[PDB]
C-alpha cells in the first residue's frame, strides 16, 4: 500500500556523470563508451548567448581547449563534433561503468527521473513529466546544465533528456540526447516564453485508478459521458484533450478495477466541478498528473 | 528555480542490495563487508527459531551470484548473516538512529533488486508514509553526507492504515511496534511544524510571498494555536535551526509563525504554495538549505 512519486535508482547514471570545462564555463557531461555528451552552449560566453554562431565558435576550438574530469581523473579529448544542440567530445578512455543504454525521444505527458548534478557530481534525484508545453517543472540551480533525464527498463537505461536552460517563469527546457530541443526553444538568450500549460488528462485518470486500487472510491458517481462531451468540459479547465489512444492505454486499469474509462471520465468531470470538499485522493488536495498509466501499473501491480 | 521532493543519489546503496531466502520467505538484505543485515522475521521466540537453523538454510543472492553463509547472529530485530565474501562495493558508512521529523531516502527493493527511490520523513507517530508492496521487507532508508552513507532505516512491516514501520540498522524499532502478527495501530499523527516553516521559507526563496504579513507572534501564543491544529510544538531549538533561513529572507521565525497561524485559521483561499494546496512537512530546514544552494555527493 501507499503511493509515492518514485524515481528510478540513479546508480547506472551516476557512473556516467563527468565535468566539462571550456574557458570560464563549467557544466555536466554524460560519458558513455568513449564519447562525452554535453550542451553545445559550453563553448559560449554570456555575450555570445544573444546571437551565437555555434559553427563559428566551434571551428576556433581545438581538442585541448575542452577539460573533462571523471572523479579526480582528467580524460583526454581526442576529437569533437556537433549534433544539433549537443557537443560530442571523443575521449581516449571508454567508460568502464557504461551501462546498457539507448537514446529515446519522449512525448509530452511521459515521465522520467532526473539526476541533478553540479561540477560533474550528482546531488539529487527526482521524478518529472514532460509538460504539454514541452517544459519540465524541475529543480535546477546554475551549473546544473548537462544534467540528464532517464527511465530504466530491466537493465537498460533510456536517456531522454539533457538540461540546457531555465525560462523566465522558473521552468526548464532541454533536448533529447541527439540535441533536438523539446518545444519551440533555442539555445539562444532570446525572449522565449513557455506557453500556457495544460493538465495531462490521461495521467490524472491513471492516478484516479491508482486511488481506486488503493481502496478509495468517494469520487466515483453513477454517471457516464461521451468522449466528446468530456473533452468540451475538460478544455474549460485547461485539461489536455483525451484521445481514443488515451482510452485504449487505460484499458488494463479499467479491466482491473471494473470501472469503464468513460465512467472514470464522468468522475473527473464532477471533481473539476465540485472540488474535493476537504477530502484528499492519495494524500493530495490537487488532481495529480505526473504519473502515467504505465507508472501506475508498475507501482501498484508489481 | 524549482522545488521538488529530492532523494539522495542511490548508487552507493544499490551496490549493497542482496536477496535473502529462508524456507519459503524471500526478502532483501544489506551486504556491507562480510555481513548481510536483514529483518529477523525471515526465519515467535526468535532465539528458539534461530537455534534450529544452520548456515546452509539461508540462501543469499548478490545479482546472479550465490553468497555462502558461514555464521549467523541476532541483534534486536535484525539478523546478521556472516558471508564468505566481503562486498567489494562497500561504501564508507555508519549506522545512525534518526528522530521524528528528520527525513531520508528509501531505496525500495524486491528480490534483492532495487526498483525505485523516494524521499520521506519519520512521522511524529514513528511511522513512515511509504510505498511498499509484498517482498519490500529489508529495503533501507539512508542519508548521504560527503562520501559517507548513514543507514537509518530497515523496513519490517505495513500497518492496517497503509503506513510503514521498521527499525534502525541495530534492529531497534522506531515506535511502539513489535515484529509479530498482532493488533498494532499507528497512533494519532501530528504535523512537523519546523518542517512546514522551512518549506514556507523555501517558497519565499522561490518567489512566493502572498502569505506574508506585517505581524509577529510570541512562541507561547503560536504553540497554543499549533496544538489546536494537531501541529507539533515548536521549541527554541527549532527557532535556532531556522536562523540561517530567517537571515537569508529577512523574515524573523515568529514573523513566519504569524503567517502559518493565518494559513491554519483561514486556509489558502483557492491559492497554492510551491504548487501545493496543503502545508508540506517532509522537508527539514537542512533539506531547504541543501536544495536552494546545491550540495553534491
Ligand atoms: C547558459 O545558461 C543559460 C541558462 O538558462 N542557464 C540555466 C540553466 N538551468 C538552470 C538555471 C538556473 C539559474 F538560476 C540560472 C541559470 C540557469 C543562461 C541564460 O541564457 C541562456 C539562454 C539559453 C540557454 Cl540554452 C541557456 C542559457
Ligand atoms: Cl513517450
Amino acid at each position: 500500500s501507499g503511493f509515492r512519486k518514485m524515481a528510478f535508482p540513479s546508480g547506472k547514471v551516476e557512473g556516467c556523470m563527468v565535468q566539462v570545462t571550456c574557458g570560464t564555463t563549467t557544466l555536466n557531461g554524460l560519458w558513455l563508451d568513449d564519447v562525452v555528451y554535453c550542451p553545445r552552449h559550453v563553448i559560449c560566453t554570456s555575450e555570445d548567448m544573444l546571437n551565437p554562431n555555434y559553427e563559428d565558435l566551434l571551428i576556433r576550438k581545438s581538442n585541448h581547449n575542452f577539460l573533462v574530469q571523471a572523479g579526480n581523473v582528467q580524460l583526454r579529448v581526442i576529437g569533437h563534433s556537433m549534433q544539433n544542440c549537443v557537443l560530442k567530445l571523443k575521449v581516449d578512455t571508454a567508460n568502464p561503468k557504461t551501462p546498457k543504454y539507448k537514446f529515446v525521444r519522449i512525448q509530452p505527458g511521459q515521465t522520467f527521473s532526473v539526476l541533478a548534478c553540479y561540477n560533474g557530481s550528482p546531488s539529487g534525484v527526482y521524478q518529472c513529466a514532460m509538460r504539454p508545453n514541452f517544459t519540465i517543472k524541475g529543480s535546477f540551480l546554475n551549473g546544473s546544465c548537462g544534467s540528464v533525464g532517464f527511465n530504466i527498463d530491466y537493465d537498460c537505461v533510456s536517456f531522454c533528456y539533457m538540461h540546457h536552460m531555465e525560462l523566465p517563469t522558473g521552468v526548464h527546457a532541454g533536448t533529447d540526447l541527439e540535441g533536438n530541443f523539446y518545444g519551440p526553444f533555442v539555445d539562444r538568450q532570446t525572449a522565449q516564453a513557455a506557453g500556457t500549460d495544460t493538465t495531462i488528462t490521461v495521467n490524472v485518470l491513471a492516478w484516479l485508478y491508482a486511488a481506486v486500487i488503493n481502496g478509495d472510491r468517494w469520487f466515483l458517481n453513477r454517471f457516464t459521458t461521451t468522449l466528446n462531451d468530456f473533452n468540451l468540459v475538460a478544455m474549460k479547465y485547461n485539461y489536455e484533450p483525451l484521445t481514443q489512444d488515451h482510452v485504449d492505454i487505460l484499458g488494463p486499469l479499467s479491466a482491473q478495477t471494473g470501472i469503464a474509462v468513460l465512467d472514470m471520465c464522468a468522475s473527473l468531470k464532477e471533481l473539476l466541478q465540485n472540488g474535493m470538499n476537504g477530502r484528499t485522493i492519495l494524500g493530495s488536495a490537487l488532481l495529480e498528473d505526473e504519473f502515467t498509466p504505465f507508472d501506475v501499473v508498475r507501482q501498484c501491480s508489481g
